[PDB]
């Protein structure tokens, strides 16, 4: 399925998807994507959306 992440970093924000088997697996590319873009923060999930959400 089609999971997202938003990155709510301090000053940078984005957001992308990624098309994975699991929740494991797309958490386990976002928390890589994250850490590419610089923005450790905390993590949370909202199965409702299948979104991640990363705040800074």
């Amino acid at each position: 399925d089609t999971y997202k992440l938003i990155l709510n970093g301090k000053t940078l924000k984005g957001e992308t998807t990624t098309e994975a088997v699991d929740a494991x697996t797309a958490e386990k590319v976002f928390k890589q994507y994250a850490n590419d873009n610089g923005v450790d923060g905390e993590w949370t999930y909202d199965d409702a959306t299948k979104t991640f959400t990363v705040t800074e």
